[PDB]
RNA sequence: AGGACCGAACCGACUAAUGUUGAAAAAUUAGCGGAUGACUUGUGGCUGGGGGUGAAAGGCCAAUCAAACCGGGAGAUAGCU
RNA sequence: GCUCGCCGGAAGACCAAGGGUUCCUGUCCAACGUUAAUCGGGGCAGGGUGAGUCGACCCCUAAGGCGAGGCCGAAAGGCGUAGUCGAUGGGAAACAGGUUAAUAUUCCUGUACUUGGUGUUACUGCGAAGGGGGGACGGAGAAGGCUAUGUUGGCCGGGCGACGGUUGUCCCGGUUUAAGCGUGUAGGCUGGUUUUCCAGGCAAAUCCGGAAAAUCAAGGCUGAGGCGUGAUGACGAGGCACUACGGUGCUGAAGCAACAAAUGCCCUGCUUCCAGGAAAAGCCUCUAAGCAUCAGGUAACAUCAAAUCGUACCCCAAACCGACACAGGUGGUCAGGUAGAGAAUACCAAGGCGCUUGAGAGAACUCGGGUGAAGGAACUAGGCAAAAUGGUGCCGUAACUUCGGGAGAAGGCACGCUGAUAUGUAGGUGAGGUCCCUCGCGGAUGGAGCUGAAAUCAGUCGAAGAUACCAGCUGGCUGCAACUGUUUAUUAAAAACACAGCACUGUGCAAACACGAAAGUGGACGUAUACGGUGUGACGCCUGCCCGGUGCCGGAAGGUUAAUU
RNA sequence: AAUUCCUUGUCGGGUAAGUUCCGACCUGCACGAAUGGCGUAAUGAUGGCCAGGCUGUCUCCACCCGAGACUCAGUGAAAUUGAACUCGCUGUGAGAUGCAGUGUACCCGCGGCAAGACGGAAAGACCCCGUGAACCUUUACUAUAGCUUGACACUGAACAU
RNA sequence: CUUUAAUGUUUGAUGUUCUAACGUUGACCCGUAAUCCGGGUUGCGGACAGUGUCUGGUGGGUAGUUUGACUGGGGCGGUCU
């Protein structure tokens, strides 16, 4: 539930959490966890190459099973888990044969229900079937974009993609973004919403609160001298054109640079 | 419960005096700040010079930084001493 | 040798790192020592470092490094797979006492433990470069139960006091003893046992997981400490023979109990919280191909082995880093006594020091401090500095406020000692005894003994009772920034930088973006409630007009226009 | 006003006396609404200001305890230094120990002060010069990485218009 | 030779389709007890994309440089034959 703290000290006025009864209060599943180093935003060359990362709390990575490929066998979710590697909440799930998953917390999923994947799958939140036979005018997450490699969109908190037509071995979907994008009517999508909506009400609240999370402080580049086209000047003076590091424009200035599929957008979005 | 309160260790370094061929190539003395945290610390490791790193001062990169050190081009050039 | 003074959560003791003989002894004093020097971390010579259990090596791996092939790259070379290295982490075993001028858990004494090899005997399904389990893990907080250790008492030994008193409720000292083995408690976790069955764990599996039944509820795992054993021993204040008064043999009393009590152990526990908490091996199991009167495996007994290197000395320092025997810096461990909340502070113990120039004098002036008539900031850029405040308990406590604060607001009263209440109370601990019993490290009852505040009344001393050290000045108006924090190591700690929060913008994943000639990596094992960039900078009421200019995002009718032809 | 030149703006508060400070007025030289505006409890080794207490901050210094300074013994530096038989005054040459004139002055030390020796220390950092630099900025010049446009190549087959 | 249409060859523009180069930081098999790499099957894209050469535009993101003299100091102003 999103609960607003008490302003016993300045640190907790502003501070909101996001707590969840229904969350395991134990450990996870250890067979399904494996190492996970920090970075810092460098890479094999030593060099930041994304700022503002480094430290945060120690983490496990949970496996997860985007694919959903054991088709024919029900399972039923154990239990919910807090996953530090990402925004949303995972569930822990047993099939049949006796094999244990982490998979996306839907929308209204608990412990008990039960779910399965497969084109024979029911229409229900949490099965994983092809759009190819879900229906037109629904809500899917963890969709594919290519059938064999795992769900990529809608994997966040909250979200959802709708799917808006079906014309052949293609169906168009309307992304988060508003994007219209189609993919082939071979991808494996789960229905339902991921349920952790109330994510984004969610306030640190305070600064150590983000270097928590691995983020560090960052600086602005108007007061910064050599180092950043703002530079500098005596008082605030910032009389060019905002731009990025490195000299792009950062207030408009369209990246997109593929150019190999311009074939899948049709409602880019706005 | 807490980037909460007082306050040692520990980490810092606001004021004054001394010292200024000093005890010390930045410290001492008496006070001062934080002191469960964006804390502190040991060991090892990565980032290499127009580059690194930088809660950003043009700050730090072995007492040296508006472009490190060593060697080489090199007996640079100097209408100036 | 006798006094004095200093440190004593260190200026004591044990180590790592580092240094590398500075360690012990003898001898020497030119230079080195900021003086002298018979002395020395000096010079010369000699001596000294003993390990199956400590550590390294070794097995395992983190960050990360190298990297067969391979991919990429003008050459150099770069990234990186399989693999192989790499602790600051995980992994088998030793304690006490005694001993040397210098070493010892390394030697001696006594008593133990561990992993292996081999052999004998008996019983036998053994088996991996695979599977599973386990190893294996956060922060804060709450107590409870123990010990280290300490105090008092008792006991034993000695003593009867340089000056009044001291055979007594007197004085001094001692009152220690291990690993291991046996017991398995306080307490923590878990529901167990048997059988059948299955899309799972690459294949298999009796193992793990899962499913459905029967059958019982006590079963097991973990576990400080305690007791006993170890120990008729060792140690032991002191003696007795020698005693070069340096010390060597022998002998050697008591060696208990209560109370208090940790920051350590139970505890890798319990509870709770969000920021969600390493890996791999050893170890326990499972089977595969294969081997079965074999080989291997299990238990006992016997025997053998456990190599190699380090081990001296210093280690908050005169031996390391600072050019010095330099007010500096340097990580971990042990943590006594009186008062105290306390690792502060004051005084002491253990133990270690008096800091490598002294003597005398008692002017100016300087440094560091103490006191001060009357006045009390008139000083000064400025109350700089100094002075002052300073504690616990009770009462009491404003505007303002985001209702949390402000706040220890301000302010005011009381604090010692003796006695009684009560020959030491409430409380804490808990004996013998008694009763029960699943008869045990059990439960109940029992309250001796020990320990022990706080308060009231009364009385009493002093100028002064929070008497020392220690230990907030307070209040008001107001600017800036929300706040905690960060920064110009070595003249600037701030109104600057961060900040949570807000907004714009980009980014559909082989994402944008970035480091890279490239491969590739980061972003991210993330997927628009995400990531990047920019500005603003808590919260609250708000954020107005202008797209002519530049830029950005779009669009077309035309014109202009590159290579090319 | 962290912004106000005129300026110590005017009035008022507080002080015996207030260029600062506080509160209003607006005549905003030259505030202004996310390079944010106006407020804001709390916080701050933050800036400024007013009181209480407090005191040697001062009026106005005085004494005392210690460490140096002073003397003795021992050991034993340093910056500096053209050479010195190294006075004042006035004038002169452009601020005289050294010239002129004049005055004064026995020789040599110790302890103290710090006016001068344009004292020591650092080939002035300010100013200017140089057809010296180095960094930084930009709608300065010329190039360039990158991004981007198209032609050709890697690159082919049909079909229809 | 002035002339104009269905055809034939001819080449060019636009559009649709296809697959065989090429791509695949999709799935599966092997090398192989290997998320590298390669090969193989297959699917999706598909002559687009991407790369090489040429070329236009943009390009303080980055380098190499310039930015006068006289002057009653220099600068501003003025001046330069």
């Amino acid at each position: 539930a999103v609960v607003k703290c008490k302003p016993t000290s300045p640190g907790r006025r502003h501070v909101v959490k996001v707590v969840n009864p229904e969350l395991h209060k134990g450990k996870p599943f250890a067979p399904l966890l494996e190492k996970n180093s920090k970075s810092g935003g460098r890479n094999n060359n030593g060099r930041i190459t994304t700022r503002h990362i480094g430290g945060g709390h120690k983490q496990a990575y949970r496996i997860v099973d985007f694919k959903r490929n054991k088709d024919g066998i029900p399972a039923v979710v154990e239990r919910l888990e807090y996953d530090p590697n990402r925004s949303a909440n995972i569930a822990l799930v047993l099939y049949k044969d006796g094999e244990r998953r982490y998979i996306l917390a839907p929308k209204g999923l608990k412990a008990g229900d039960q779910i399965q994947s497969g084109v024979d799958a029911a229409i229900k939140p949490g099965n994983t079937l092809p759009m190819r036979n879900i229906p037109v005018g629904s809500t899917v997450h963890n969709v594919e974009m290519k059938p064999g490699k795992g769900g990529q969109l809608a994997r966040s908190a909250g979200t959802y993609v709708q799917i808006v037509a079906r014309d052949g071995a293609y169906v168009t979907l309307r992304l988060r973004s508003g994007e219209m994008r189609k993919v082939e009517a071979d991808c494996r999508a789960t229905l339902g919403e991921v349920g952790n909506a109330e994510h984004m009400l969610r306030v640190l609240g305070k600064a150590g609160a983000a270097r928590w999370r691995g983020v560090r402080p960052t600086v602005r580049g108007t007061a910064m001298n050599v180092d950043h086209p703002h530079g500098g000047g005596e008082g605030r003076n910032f009389g060019k054109h905002p731009v990025t590091p490195w000299g792009v424009q950062t207030k408009g200035k369209k990246t997109r640079s593929n150019k190999r599929t311009d074939k899948f957008i049709v409602r880019r979005r706005s």
